[PDB]
């Protein structure tokens, strides 16, 4: 599969230390389209893109997007693609 879109839920010290931000820099790096949010105390982020460019993705995120957070847990859902997603947004 050339793409992949995923759901991707990370939890630890990742609220309060600029985690969107810092996401969205990497979602701009990898060339990765869709949407970062706070949900309850732990943030919540789909991307799509190329199947490497989203791999590289996931790892600069879980291995704490922000230098001020502590990623403890995450869990993926690998999803049907999404057509209308053509740019990365913090939400």
């Amino acid at each position: 599969r050339h793409m992949r879109h995923i759901h991707l839920q990370v939890f630890g010290r990742v609220q309060g230390v600029g985690f969107r931000y810092f996401t969205q820099r990497i979602a701009m790096n990898y060339n990765i389209v869709g949407t970062v949010q706070n949900v309850d105390d732990y943030v919540e982020i789909y991307a799509q893109g190329d199947d490497a460019d989203i791999e590289r993705f996931i790892q600069g995120v879980i291995e704490g997007a922000s230098p001020a957070s502590n990623v403890t847990s995450h869990q993926l859902e690998e999803l049907e693609l999404n057509q209308k997603l053509s740019d990365f947004r913090s939400i």
